[PDB]
């Protein structure tokens, strides 16, 4: 359903791919992680 932003640090993004896999995407590296950042 509706979701919004939990808390993620600033560059990490929040976003879920085709499927809708819990994925984050950074704006200052540009590149793409399956780890969360908060959690590591």
């Amino acid at each position: 359903g509706s979701s919004g932003s939990s808390g993620l640090p600033e560059g990490w993004e929040m976003r879920f791919t085709v499927d809708g896999i819990p994925y984050f995407v950074d704006h200052n590296r540009r590149t793409t992680t399956y780890i969360d950042p908060r959690t590591g």
